[PDB]
């Protein structure tokens, strides 16, 4: 696969200039923010390790993913993932904004029980207290993500 689903946004000229894959990809990020949720919300906390390997503790059961960057578009990978209930699926994102110690605004996007991906903006923080961020306060003006919904960590 060489390019995002059909249906992803590209996000051509909003993705961070420089991103440097050894910073983001290292440690552990709390989700406790997006501009979509579900119901009851949840603290997902996503371990990092080499070669673009992550754990998460998902919906119902841990997941495992191997990622990959898309070759046709700049800043985007792909994520296998498996889940301790026997699912498999491929989940696409690019690191919009981080300063990796802090946060990370991503784009996240694939296929999930329909031919039209589900997409959704996700904000990262090293601290399940963190909130959100004074730098990106532009960045989520011009991607009109002004109310993101907090989730399940604190
Ligand atoms: C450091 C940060 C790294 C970021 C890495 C980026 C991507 C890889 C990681 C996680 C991906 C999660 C995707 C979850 C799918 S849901 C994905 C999948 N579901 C299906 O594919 C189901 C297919 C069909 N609906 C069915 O019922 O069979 C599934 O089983 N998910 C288990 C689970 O979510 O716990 C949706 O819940 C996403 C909804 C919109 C969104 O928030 O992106």
């Amino acid at each position: 696969v060489t390019s995002i689903p059909t249906g992803c946004n590209a996000l051509s000229g909003k993705i961070m200039s420089g991103f440097d894959a050894n910073r983001f990809f290292t440690g552990d990020w709390y989700l406790t923010h997006s501009r979509d949720s579900e119901v009851p919300v949840r603290c997902e906390k996503y371990q990092t390790g080499s070669n673009l390997q992550l754990n998460f503790n998902g919906k119902n059961g841990d997941v495992k993913c191997s990622g990959s960057t898309v070759s046709g578009n700049q800043g985007f990978y792909s994520f296998q993932c498996t889940t301790t209930s026997g699912g498999s699926f491929t989940s696409y994102m690019a690191v919009v904004e981080t300063d990796y110690a802090n946060y990370a605004l991503l784009y996240r996007c694939g296929l999930a029980g329909s031919t039209t991906p589900k997409d959704n903006f996700l904000l990262f923080n090293r601290q399940s207290s963190g909130e959100i961020p004074a730098g990106l306060s532009t960045k989520l003006n011009q991607l009109e993500l002004t109310s993101l919904n907090k989730l399940g960590c604190s």
